[PDB]
Parts: structure tokens; C-alpha cells; sequence
């Protein structure tokens, strides 16, 4: 399982059937962009995929001189992203780059989005990235971090994983061809608890850090510089 032509194609439907609340987060990201994106700044969408978060933010930014930069290291993903974005008109320019988030520069940002992406980085690479993001954000800038969480409490972790399997079934997740390779990946994915995420965000330097959304074992938080 890699992010190839096939995963890039079925992605909106795969993530819809597997991430509870996915869609509400995307809508909320637009609300957050309205609140946090300032004029004359940049907005980064890290591991941007098809550009759902990117367009949600773009559609809700009404400030001048704002630029969006989406980054995804998969070429198949980046091609559909750029094309998907050129299909909607806007006076806000968007540059989509094909790189690995660990090497990109982040500067003059009012908003950074890591929407279910951090979990795909080696655990030992996460602090460095979040640190670079903290340094690249302007004062009062915001990091929106959505992740699949693990729960220290075993019994709760299983209860939530089960609710997550009830949701996947309800949505016919297994109908997808990518369904099993995808499910194998999540089994070996090194996810963090919500508390781990908060403590690390605070250690990097963010002043405000809080979970603002959750549905079973998936959620999203915000860290304000
Ligand atoms: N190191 C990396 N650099 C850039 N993109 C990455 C990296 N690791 C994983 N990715 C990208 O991480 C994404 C995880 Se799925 C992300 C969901 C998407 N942000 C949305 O809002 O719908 C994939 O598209 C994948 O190619
Ligand atoms: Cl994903």
C-alpha cells in the first residue's frame, strides 16, 4: 500500500467510508480559516492529497494578499490536486508542491494544516516537523492537527476501535478494492494518544492547545502560537 494512481483516484470515497466525522472537519477547517487566516500571510496544507482541506480553507478566506501552498510527496496525488483546484475560480492563488513535508520551508503562516498526515511520518520525525511549523507561524497563527488516536486505556481503545469498525461497515468500506491493503496499514500505523499530542505541541511552544473535535478514535486539535 502506497499512494499510487489507484489510491489517488478512490481517495475521497475511501476516506469518507473510513474516517468518522471527516466531512465535518473539512467544513470546520473552512470556519477556522475564516477566523485565523490573516491578510498578507500564507496557508500551508501539509500532505494535501486531493486538496479537500485546501479548498475548504480557500473558499472561506476573505483577506487580501493570502497565498496557499499545498504539499504532498506523491506525484499521483499532486497531479489530481492541482487539477482539482484549477477547476474552481478564486482570487487566492494556490501552489501545490510535490515534496516531502520534512524538507519544506514554512514561513509567514497564519495557518498550517496537518490533516491526518503526521501519523504517516516516522515517530522520531514529528517533533522536528512541529517545531519547524511552530517557527514558521506568525504570532496568533494556528496549526490544525487531525489524527487517528490511540488510547492508553485498553478497554476504551477497543471500544472505540469497534465503533470505528461499526461505522466502516455501515458505510460499506469493504466494497473498496483498496480496503484490505488500507486496513493492513492502519494496523501497523504508529498513532499517538490525545494527551501525547497536546504535551508535544505545548513543548514545541504553542500557547493554546486543545482538542476541538472528536468522533470515536479520530479527532482534531488546534495549537495557537
Ligand atoms: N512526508 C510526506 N510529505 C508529503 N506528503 C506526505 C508525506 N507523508 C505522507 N504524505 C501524504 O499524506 C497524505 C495522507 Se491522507 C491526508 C488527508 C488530506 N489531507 C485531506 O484533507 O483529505 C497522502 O496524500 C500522502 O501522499
Ligand atoms: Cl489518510
Amino acid at each position: 500500500f502506497i499512494f499510487d494512481e489507484n489510491v489517488a483516484e478512490v481517495f475521497p470515497d475511501m476516506i469518507q467510508r473510513s474516517v468518522p466525522g471527516y466531512s465535518n472537519i473539512i467544513t470546520a477547517i473552512g470556519m477556522l480559516a475564516e477566523r485565523f487566516v490573516t491578510a498578507d500571510s500564507n496557508v500551508y496544507d501539509l500532505g494535501c492529497s486531493r486538496g479537500a482541506a485546501t479548498l475548504s480553507a480557500r473558499r472561506n478566506i476573505n483577506q487580501p494578499n493570502v497565498k496557499i501552498i499545498g504539499i504532498d510527496n506523491s506525484q499521483p496525488m499532486v497531479e489530481r490536486c492541482r487539477q482539482h483546484i484549477a477547476a474552481y475560480h478564486s482570487e487566492i492563488p494556490v501552489e501545490i508542491l510535490c515534496n516531502d513535508i520534512r524538507h519544506v520551508e514554512i514561513k509567514n503562516a497564519s495557518m498550517v494544516i496537518l490533516n491526518f498526515t503526521l501519523q504517516f511520518l516516522p515517530p522520531e520525525d514529528r517533533i522536528a516537523l512541529l517545531t519547524k511549523i511552530y517557527e514558521g507561524l506568525n504570532p496568533n497563527g494556528v496549526l490544525v492537527l487531525s489524527e487517528k488516536f490511540r488510547f492508553e486505556d485498553t478497554k476504551i481503545n477497543h471500544l472505540l476501535i469497534d465503533l470505528h469498525h461499526q461505522f466502516k461497515r455501515a458505510n460499506g468500506y469493504s466494497e473498496l478494492e483498496v480496503s484490505q491493503k488500507r486496513t493492513a496499514l492502519e494496523n501497523v500505523m504508529r498513532t499517538d494518544s490525545i494527551e501525547t499530542h497536546k504535551v508535544r505541541l505545548k513543548n514545541v511552544g504553542f500557547s493554546q492547545v486543545e482538542l476541538w473535535f472528536q468522533c470515536f478514535n479520530f479527532g482534531s486539535m488546534i495549537a495557537v502560537k
